[PDB]
Formats: C-alpha cells, sequence, structure tokens
C-alpha cells in the first residue's frame, strides 16, 4: 500500500500523475493527472521502491540518461525503424509514506510479457516470430549499447508487447543494466566490485559466468540462448541449473563447436542455419568489440527468406 489509488504524485519537473491500481515488483498503472480516475487502459505505470534501493537507481540513471522520449524519437527518425523497443522514461520523484523515503519512475504501460505467451504456445515460437522478435531486439540492444549500457539479463519475462501493437516488442528492466563505456572508455575485462548480479543462469553469458563485468558481446551471446530456447522449448543445461560450474562448462564446450549445439538442439539435420552462422559471428567478438549489428540483422533476414517470408514486422504470436 506504497500509494493510495487515485492518489496524485508530483515529479522532479513538476509534473502531476495519478496513480491506478497494482500491477513483478511495486508497480501501479498511471496517468497524467485529471478528474477522472485512472482507467485499466492507462498509458503509463509508475514504479516505487526506497530511496535506498540500488536497482531503482541504477534503472532511473539507465532512463534519465537514454530513454528521454526525444532521444528516442531522433533515434527512430534518423535510423529510419518503425519503432524501437526501449520504453520512454516520463518522469521520477520522491515520495514520503509513514516517515519513509521512496523513489518512484514513471514509465509506458504495455501489455503482456512474452514468457505468458511462449507457457500458452507450449514453450515453442515458430521460426517466423523468434527472428522478427530477435531482429527487434538487436535494434534494441544496439541503441542502449550506443549509449554506453548493456542489459544482461535478456530473457521472455523482461519482452513486453505494446499495449496497443502486438507486433511491438520493448525490453524492460534495467536494474542491473551496466554502463559498460562510460565516456567512451570501455571497461577492462575484470570483475566490478559494485556488481555482483550473474544474470539469468540458463541465459547468462560466459563472460558473466567467468565473473567479469557484463559487455557487448554478452548481450548477443544472451540473445543467442534465448533464440534457442524459444525454437526447441529447450536448452543443453537446463536440467542443472543448480550448478553455476556445470552451466559455465557446458557453454564454453558448446561455444567451441557450435555445429555440436545444433546437433544437441536441434532433431538430426533440422537445424535453421542463421542460427549457427548469428552464434558463429558472436563468438569471434572480442570483450570491447563493437558488433557489427547490420550483419547480425542481414543474418537473421536470410533466415526470413529461407522460410519464404521477410521483414514485415509481424510477429505472429
Ligand atoms: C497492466 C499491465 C501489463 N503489465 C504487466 O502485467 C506486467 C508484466 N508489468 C510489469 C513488468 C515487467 C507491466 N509493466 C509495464 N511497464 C513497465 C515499463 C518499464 C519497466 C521497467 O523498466 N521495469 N519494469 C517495467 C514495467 N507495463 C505493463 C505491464
Amino acid at each position: 500500500e506504497q500509494f493510495a489509488v487515485g492518489e496524485i504524485i508530483t515529479d522532479m519537473a513538476a509534473a502531476a500523475w495519478k496513480v491506478g491500481l497494482p500491477i513483478f515488483g511495486c508497480i501501479y498503472l498511471a496517468d497524467m493527472n485529471s478528474s477522472e480516475s485512472v482507467g485499466s487502459d492507462a498509458p503509463c505505470v509508475v514504479k516505487v521502491e526506497p530511496s535506498d534501493n540500488g536497482p531503482l537507481f541504477t534503472e532511473l540513471k539507465f532512463y534519465q540518461r537514454a530513454a528521454k522520449p526525444e532521444q528516442i524519437q531522433k533515434w527512430i527518425r534518423t535510423r529510419k525503424l518503425k519503432y524501437l523497443g526501449v520504453p520512454k522514461y516520463w518522469g521520477s520523484g520522491l515520495h514520503d509514506k509513514n516517515g519513509k523515503s521512496y523513489r518512484f519512475m514513471i514509465m509506458d504501460r504495455f501489455g503482456s510479457d512474452l514468457q505468458k505467451i511462449y507457457e500458452a504456445n507450449a514453450k515453442r515460437f515458430s521460426r517466423k516470430t523468434v527472428l522478427q522478435l530477435s531482429l527487434r531486439i538487436l535494434d534494441i540492444l544496439e541503441y542502449i549499447h550506443e549509449h554506453e549500457y548493456v542489459h544482461g539479463d535478456i530473457k521472455a519475462s523482461n519482452l513486453l508487447l505494446n499495449y496497443k501493437n502486438p507486433d511491438q516488442v520493448y525490453l524492460v528492466d534495467y536494474g542491473l543494466a551496466y554502463r559498460y563505456c562510460p565516456e567512451g572508455v570501455h571497461k577492462a575485462y575484470a570483475a566490478d566490485p559494485k556488481r555482483c548480479h550473474d544474470g539469468t543462469i540458463e541465459f547468462t553469458s560466459i563472460d558473466a559466468h567467468n565473473g567479469v563485468a557484463p559487455s557487448r558481446r554478452g548481450d548477443l551471446e544472451i540473445l543467442g540462448y534465448c533464440m534457442i530456447q524459444w525454437l526447441t522449448g529447450h536448452l543443453p543445461w537446463e536440467d542443472n541449473l543448480k550448478d553455476p560450474k556445470y552451466v559455465r562448462d557446458s557453454k564454453i564446450r558448446y561455444r567451441e563447436n557450435i555445429a555440436s549445439l545444433m546437433d544437441k538442439c536441434f532433431p538430426a539435420a533440422n537445424a535453421p542455419g542463421e542460427i549457427a552462422k548469428y552464434m558463429e559471428t558472436v563468438k569471434l567478438l572480442d570483450y570491447t568489440e563493437k558488433p557489427l549489428y547490420e550483419n547480425l540483422r542481414d543474418i537473421l533476414l536470410q533466415g526470413l527468406k529461407a522460410i519464404g517470408s521477410k521483414d514485415d514486422g509481424k510477429l505472429d504470436l
């Protein structure tokens, strides 16, 4: 009960918001202050945590730095995108309840997460779906990377559909995002003592497993594991998630021979070539290396040609 329904809160820019019903975490629907109350079709949410919470601070800094509405709209215009799946930041402030200090932030409201939809579809997405999701995710990753950040936890539960457009997917949850290149100086290949967050074990990068700070190649690697999970319903190491050593060992061995990962994950000889080629390309990245995002997108587009489709932006969920 951090907020009352109908409570009006004011952000640092003196913009007024009204809180709606609660919705993982402490999150409520929200809208611009008005006489009417906040509908079930509200266009915003408000995320609230104690002011001493580290993740919300990390997240807020990400949103302020790289997710300003104009900043995003400029990129979309320049890169000629249909949309960009980075949630827009609308504001933030402080809020007292019962004598303790809380930090809040206002973001875009979305529809369903992809994990619910994945489960509802018997833990499979079509090749078409996976390729269309992945092309959009590569747009997102390129954007955040160019703004000095990596996400480090890409997965279906952090991917939400636009409330008004089911063909547009957004990456959320920047609470453990990492500023890999502050002021254009890439972090060295070593642990960051301020970070102890390892990601989601089934999907996380070999770099994260090794205890080094996440970088761009790691985000791409994570997406790779997601693509296989979505296509097949499985990953090779999924029965041993309690043992990080095992998971790391398996990922390293599979990275060494991608063909054997394809043989393991796909029924013999049925392996989509673009997935192998994607994984081969990511494997060649150095820790500090800037990915060629267009080449990666090109690889996935060949997959769309192979199934007699095109990048029409249809997710087919
Ligand atoms: C009503 C409804 C649908 N709906 C939900 O059911 C669930 C999935 N959640 C919470 C989560 C995740 C939602 N979250 C948002 N918005 C944002 C935006 C930015 C972030 C961010 O950076 N971290 N979490 C975020 C949630 N919109 C709708 C939902």
